[PDB]
């Protein structure tokens, strides 16, 4: 399958939180994980990257914990902004084109 795959889109609440599922192959598990935002996908912003451990990492409002049983990075986004909506993706790092998966995000009021 594909080297990292996530949820076409993810919604939340401004003031709450959301989580990303972003499930990759298991060759890749010493490879550090990371959340990336913006465009173009190759310039996107690092937001949070791990060390390829499964220490859980956090920069700002955002988490990250890869799990290498299963093979998924979970990324948490807290305290919510209608700012925070936008493009965003899954990524592994390696020496060349990362393996990547774009995710939407939808925020709401209230």
């Amino acid at each position: 399958e594909d080297p990292v795959t996530g949820p076409e889109e993810v919604s939340g609440q401004e003031q709450g939180s959301l989580t990303v599922q972003c499930r990759y192959t298991s060759g890749w598990k010493d490879y550090k994980k990371y959340w990336c935002q913006g465009v173009p996908q190759r310039s996107c912003k690092t937001l949070v990257e791990t060390d390829a451990s499964e220490q859980l990492v956090k920069k700002n409002r955002v988490s990250i914990r890869d799990n290498q049983r299963d093979f998924i990075f979970t990324v948490t986004m807290e305290d919510l902004r209608m700012s925070d909506a936008g493009i965003y993706w899954c990524g592994i790092t390696k020496g060349g084109l990362d393996p990547m998966f774009k995710v939407t995000v939808n925020i709401g009021p209230v």
